[PDB]
Protein backbone atom coordinates (compact mmCIF):
# COMPACT_ATOMS: atom_id res chain seq x y z
CA UNK A 1 0.00 0.00 0.00
CA UNK A 2 2.53 3.09 1.29
CA UNK A 3 6.45 2.53 0.14
CA UNK A 4 8.78 4.85 1.76
CA UNK A 5 12.50 5.97 1.00
CA UNK A 6 15.13 8.43 1.93
CA UNK A 7 18.62 9.53 0.26
CA UNK A 8 21.33 11.18 2.18
CA UNK A 9 22.98 13.31 -0.97
CA UNK A 10 26.87 13.44 -0.09
CA UNK A 11 29.81 14.56 -2.47
CA UNK A 12 33.71 15.93 -2.23
CA UNK A 13 31.79 19.71 -2.49
CA UNK A 14 29.83 21.15 0.40
CA UNK A 15 26.49 20.30 -1.60
CA UNK A 16 24.26 18.53 1.33
CA UNK A 17 20.87 16.91 0.79
CA UNK A 18 17.46 14.59 1.94
CA UNK A 19 14.92 13.57 0.09
CA UNK A 20 12.49 11.79 1.01
CA UNK A 21 9.95 9.24 -1.37
CA UNK A 22 6.18 8.51 -0.62
CA UNK A 23 3.63 6.49 -2.71
CA UNK A 24 0.12 5.24 -2.07
CA UNK A 25 -1.27 2.75 -3.58
CA UNK A 26 -0.68 3.03 -7.24
CA UNK A 27 -0.65 7.25 -6.67
CA UNK A 28 2.45 9.05 -7.85
CA UNK A 29 5.93 8.97 -6.19
CA UNK A 30 5.82 12.40 -3.90
CA UNK A 31 9.21 13.66 -3.78
CA UNK A 32 10.01 16.02 -0.99
CA UNK A 33 13.35 17.21 0.61
CA UNK A 34 16.18 20.01 0.98
CA UNK A 35 19.64 20.24 -0.67
CA UNK A 36 22.01 22.88 0.98
CA UNK A 37 25.32 24.40 0.10
CA UNK A 38 24.46 25.02 -3.63
CA UNK A 39 24.69 28.18 -6.36
CA UNK A 40 22.31 30.27 -6.60
CA UNK A 41 19.54 29.15 -9.29
CA UNK A 42 18.57 25.96 -11.33
CA UNK A 43 20.22 22.34 -10.77
CA UNK A 44 19.65 19.40 -12.69
CA UNK A 45 17.80 16.42 -10.72
CA UNK A 46 17.78 12.61 -11.79
CA UNK A 47 17.56 9.19 -10.85
CA UNK A 48 20.73 7.11 -12.43
CA UNK A 49 21.13 3.69 -12.94
CA UNK A 50 23.38 2.12 -10.72
CA UNK A 51 23.10 2.54 -6.61
CA UNK A 52 26.88 2.04 -6.49
CA UNK A 53 29.07 4.26 -5.04
CA UNK A 54 32.65 2.53 -5.48
CA UNK A 55 33.66 5.87 -7.89
CA UNK A 56 31.48 8.49 -5.58
CA UNK A 57 28.91 9.88 -8.29
CA UNK A 58 30.77 8.49 -11.28
CA UNK A 59 30.00 4.79 -10.72
CA UNK A 60 26.31 5.81 -10.57
CA UNK A 61 26.73 5.30 -14.79
CA UNK A 62 23.38 7.10 -16.61
CA UNK A 63 20.19 8.31 -15.97
CA UNK A 64 17.47 5.78 -15.58
CA UNK A 65 16.46 4.72 -19.27
CA UNK A 66 14.29 1.47 -18.88
CA UNK A 67 12.57 2.49 -22.12
CA UNK A 68 15.55 4.06 -24.09
CA UNK A 69 14.24 6.71 -24.52
CA UNK A 70 15.80 11.11 -24.86
CA UNK A 71 16.62 13.08 -22.11
CA UNK A 72 13.98 15.37 -21.14
CA UNK A 73 11.85 17.68 -18.53
CA UNK A 74 9.35 15.79 -16.30
CA UNK A 75 6.94 17.21 -18.21
CA UNK A 76 8.00 15.15 -21.67
CA UNK A 77 6.34 12.05 -23.40
CA UNK A 78 10.09 12.34 -24.52
CA UNK A 79 12.22 11.41 -21.74
CA UNK A 80 14.34 9.17 -19.20
CA UNK A 81 12.46 7.87 -16.51
CA UNK A 82 15.16 9.19 -13.94
CA UNK A 83 14.47 12.61 -15.52
CA UNK A 84 13.38 14.52 -13.01
CA UNK A 85 14.05 18.35 -14.51
CA UNK A 86 15.72 20.71 -11.78
CA UNK A 87 15.41 21.87 -8.12
CA UNK A 88 16.13 26.00 -7.98
CA UNK A 89 18.56 26.86 -4.66
CA UNK A 90 17.85 30.23 -3.29
CA UNK A 91 20.62 33.31 -2.36
CA UNK A 92 21.15 30.60 1.18
CA UNK A 93 21.84 28.25 -1.44
CA UNK A 94 19.21 25.94 -0.59
CA UNK A 95 16.48 23.89 -2.28
CA UNK A 96 13.62 22.74 -1.48
CA UNK A 97 12.96 19.97 -3.44
CA UNK A 98 8.74 19.64 -4.11
CA UNK A 99 8.22 17.52 -7.06
CA UNK A 100 4.99 14.64 -8.08
CA UNK A 101 6.38 12.16 -10.61
CA UNK A 102 3.98 8.92 -11.76
CA UNK A 103 6.60 7.65 -14.33
CA UNK A 104 9.04 6.55 -11.36
CA UNK A 105 8.04 4.64 -8.59
CA UNK A 106 9.25 2.99 -4.89
CA UNK A 107 8.07 -0.86 -6.93
CA UNK A 108 7.91 -2.68 -9.55
CA UNK A 109 9.90 -2.41 -13.47
CA UNK A 110 10.26 1.62 -12.61
CA UNK A 111 11.14 0.88 -9.23
CA UNK A 112 14.10 3.22 -8.18
CA UNK A 113 14.40 1.76 -5.01
CA UNK A 114 19.23 0.96 -5.21
CA UNK A 115 19.62 3.46 -7.63
CA UNK A 116 21.31 6.72 -7.05
CA UNK A 117 20.27 10.48 -6.67
CA UNK A 118 22.22 12.97 -8.55
CA UNK A 119 22.07 16.67 -8.19
CA UNK A 120 24.16 18.72 -10.72
CA UNK A 121 26.61 21.53 -11.31
CA UNK A 122 24.09 23.38 -13.71
CA UNK A 123 20.33 23.54 -15.18
CA UNK A 124 19.23 20.65 -17.17
CA UNK A 125 18.05 21.98 -20.29
CA UNK A 126 15.33 19.45 -20.63
CA UNK A 127 16.63 17.95 -23.52
CA UNK A 128 15.38 21.11 -25.45
CA UNK A 129 19.33 22.50 -25.90
CA UNK A 130 20.72 22.47 -29.66
CA UNK A 131 23.64 19.97 -29.48
CA UNK A 132 23.94 16.23 -28.67
CA UNK A 133 24.33 16.46 -25.01
CA UNK A 134 20.97 18.16 -24.37
CA UNK A 135 19.34 15.14 -25.71
CA UNK A 136 21.79 12.57 -23.14
CA UNK A 137 22.50 14.70 -19.89
CA UNK A 138 20.46 17.75 -20.78
CA UNK A 139 23.88 19.54 -20.45
CA UNK A 140 23.38 19.80 -16.39
CA UNK A 141 27.39 19.39 -15.85
CA UNK A 142 28.88 17.28 -13.04
CA UNK A 143 27.41 15.54 -10.06
CA UNK A 144 27.39 17.79 -7.10
CA UNK A 145 26.30 14.77 -4.80
CA UNK A 146 24.39 11.61 -5.05
CA UNK A 147 23.42 9.09 -2.54
CA UNK A 148 21.76 5.58 -2.76
CA UNK A 149 18.25 5.38 -2.69
CA UNK A 150 17.17 3.31 0.26
CA UNK A 151 13.90 1.75 1.80
CA UNK A 152 12.86 3.72 5.14
CA UNK A 153 10.67 3.30 7.52
CA UNK B 1 18.38 -13.42 -15.55
CA UNK B 2 21.64 -12.35 -13.69
CA UNK B 3 21.20 -9.36 -10.71
CA UNK B 4 24.18 -7.80 -9.27
CA UNK B 5 24.54 -5.46 -6.39
CA UNK B 6 27.28 -3.67 -4.23
CA UNK B 7 27.78 -1.94 -0.78
CA UNK B 8 30.26 0.23 0.22
CA UNK B 9 30.84 -0.17 4.25
CA UNK B 10 31.79 3.22 6.37
CA UNK B 11 31.60 3.81 9.86
CA UNK B 12 33.32 6.31 12.36
CA UNK B 13 36.04 4.11 13.27
CA UNK B 14 38.73 1.97 11.00
CA UNK B 15 36.63 -0.31 9.30
CA UNK B 16 35.50 -0.08 5.58
CA UNK B 17 34.74 -2.39 2.65
CA UNK B 18 33.17 -3.38 -0.37
CA UNK B 19 30.59 -6.25 -0.46
CA UNK B 20 29.64 -7.41 -4.32
CA UNK B 21 25.82 -9.63 -4.41
CA UNK B 22 24.64 -11.77 -7.99
CA UNK B 23 21.93 -14.01 -8.09
CA UNK B 24 20.80 -15.64 -10.93
CA UNK B 25 17.15 -15.97 -11.61
CA UNK B 26 15.63 -17.27 -8.06
CA UNK B 27 19.05 -18.88 -7.41
CA UNK B 28 20.96 -18.51 -4.50
CA UNK B 29 22.82 -14.77 -3.93
CA UNK B 30 26.41 -15.32 -3.56
CA UNK B 31 28.12 -12.77 -1.33
CA UNK B 32 32.05 -11.17 -1.39
CA UNK B 33 34.11 -8.83 -1.35
CA UNK B 34 36.77 -7.49 1.74
CA UNK B 35 36.37 -5.72 5.19
CA UNK B 36 39.62 -4.47 6.16
CA UNK B 37 40.13 -2.41 10.07
CA UNK B 38 38.31 -4.93 12.12
CA UNK B 39 40.44 -7.02 15.36
CA UNK B 40 40.82 -10.72 14.82
CA UNK B 41 37.99 -13.24 15.15
CA UNK B 42 34.47 -13.27 13.91
CA UNK B 43 31.87 -10.23 13.45
CA UNK B 44 28.50 -10.56 12.96
CA UNK B 45 27.21 -9.57 9.13
CA UNK B 46 23.59 -8.60 8.63
CA UNK B 47 21.14 -7.16 6.57
CA UNK B 48 19.15 -4.75 7.94
CA UNK B 49 15.87 -3.32 7.18
CA UNK B 50 16.10 -0.07 6.17
CA UNK B 51 18.56 1.97 3.53
CA UNK B 52 18.16 5.04 6.27
CA UNK B 53 21.62 6.57 6.51
CA UNK B 54 20.27 9.35 8.41
CA UNK B 55 21.50 8.46 11.81
CA UNK B 56 24.51 6.71 11.02
CA UNK B 57 24.37 3.12 10.73
CA UNK B 58 21.49 3.51 13.95
CA UNK B 59 19.03 4.31 11.41
CA UNK B 60 19.28 0.83 9.34
CA UNK B 61 16.60 -0.54 12.34
CA UNK B 62 16.72 -4.18 13.28
CA UNK B 63 17.70 -7.56 11.19
CA UNK B 64 15.65 -7.86 7.70
CA UNK B 65 12.64 -10.38 9.25
CA UNK B 66 9.85 -10.48 6.77
CA UNK B 67 8.68 -13.90 8.07
CA UNK B 68 8.47 -12.86 12.03
CA UNK B 69 11.05 -15.04 13.23
CA UNK B 70 13.74 -15.13 15.88
CA UNK B 71 17.36 -14.29 15.25
CA UNK B 72 19.67 -17.83 13.95
CA UNK B 73 22.33 -18.94 11.97
CA UNK B 74 22.08 -18.79 8.12
CA UNK B 75 21.86 -22.52 8.59
CA UNK B 76 19.16 -21.99 10.87
CA UNK B 77 15.16 -22.99 9.72
CA UNK B 78 14.67 -20.09 12.77
CA UNK B 79 16.37 -16.68 11.64
CA UNK B 80 16.09 -13.24 10.48
CA UNK B 81 16.38 -13.50 6.47
CA UNK B 82 19.29 -11.25 6.93
CA UNK B 83 21.36 -13.44 9.27
CA UNK B 84 24.19 -13.89 7.26
CA UNK B 85 26.21 -15.38 10.46
CA UNK B 86 29.88 -14.14 10.85
CA UNK B 87 32.80 -13.46 8.43
CA UNK B 88 36.44 -13.69 9.64
CA UNK B 89 38.85 -11.30 10.45
CA UNK B 90 42.81 -12.89 10.27
CA UNK B 91 45.51 -11.26 12.08
CA UNK B 92 46.21 -8.44 9.77
CA UNK B 93 42.16 -6.78 10.17
CA UNK B 94 41.34 -8.31 6.76
CA UNK B 95 37.99 -10.35 6.21
CA UNK B 96 37.49 -11.92 2.79
CA UNK B 97 33.77 -12.14 2.44
CA UNK B 98 32.23 -14.99 0.81
CA UNK B 99 29.10 -16.49 1.60
CA UNK B 100 26.32 -18.08 -0.39
CA UNK B 101 22.46 -17.59 0.87
CA UNK B 102 19.41 -19.30 -0.14
CA UNK B 103 16.90 -16.53 1.97
CA UNK B 104 17.98 -13.22 0.74
CA UNK B 105 17.29 -12.32 -2.74
CA UNK B 106 18.19 -9.14 -5.28
CA UNK B 107 14.42 -8.97 -6.26
CA UNK B 108 10.91 -9.69 -4.91
CA UNK B 109 9.40 -9.87 -1.10
CA UNK B 110 13.24 -11.14 -0.03
CA UNK B 111 15.01 -8.24 -2.04
CA UNK B 112 17.77 -6.69 0.05
CA UNK B 113 18.03 -3.90 -2.49
CA UNK B 114 17.73 -0.41 -0.59
CA UNK B 115 18.24 -2.42 2.31
CA UNK B 116 21.66 -1.78 4.62
CA UNK B 117 24.66 -4.22 5.04
CA UNK B 118 26.17 -3.90 8.61
CA UNK B 119 29.44 -5.43 10.15
CA UNK B 120 29.75 -5.60 14.22
CA UNK B 121 32.24 -5.10 16.49
CA UNK B 122 31.51 -9.23 17.93
CA UNK B 123 30.92 -12.94 17.30
CA UNK B 124 26.94 -13.36 16.49
CA UNK B 125 26.05 -16.04 18.51
CA UNK B 126 23.72 -17.39 16.25
CA UNK B 127 20.68 -16.54 18.33
CA UNK B 128 22.37 -19.61 20.81
CA UNK B 129 23.25 -17.11 23.34
CA UNK B 130 20.09 -18.52 26.13
CA UNK B 131 19.51 -14.33 27.10
CA UNK B 132 16.45 -12.46 24.62
CA UNK B 133 19.05 -10.32 22.94
CA UNK B 134 20.28 -13.49 21.40
CA UNK B 135 17.35 -13.95 19.83
CA UNK B 136 17.49 -10.67 18.56
CA UNK B 137 20.83 -9.48 17.92
CA UNK B 138 22.94 -13.13 18.56
CA UNK B 139 24.54 -10.19 20.54
CA UNK B 140 26.98 -8.54 18.00
CA UNK B 141 27.24 -5.30 19.83
CA UNK B 142 27.82 -2.31 17.93
CA UNK B 143 27.85 -1.42 14.38
CA UNK B 144 31.19 -0.46 13.22
CA UNK B 145 30.25 0.09 9.79
CA UNK B 146 27.43 -0.18 7.17
CA UNK B 147 25.83 1.01 3.77
CA UNK B 148 22.78 0.89 1.42
CA UNK B 149 22.60 -1.89 -1.13
CA UNK B 150 22.66 -0.42 -4.91
CA UNK B 151 21.59 -1.92 -7.85
CA UNK B 152 25.43 -2.94 -9.58
CA UNK B 153 26.42 -3.17 -13.30
CU1 LIG C 1 21.68 13.37 -13.34
CU1 LIG D 1 23.47 -6.60 12.15
ZN1 LIG E 1 17.73 12.03 -18.68
ZN1 LIG F 1 19.03 -11.54 13.06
Amino acid sequence: MEMKAVCVLKGQGPVEGTIHFVQKGSGPVVVSGTITGLTEGEHGFHVHQFGDNTQGCTSAGPHFNPLSKKHGGPKDQERHVGDLGNVTAGKDGVAIVSIEDSLIALSGDYSIIGRTMVVHEKRDDLGKGDNEESTQTGNAGSRLACGVIGIAQ
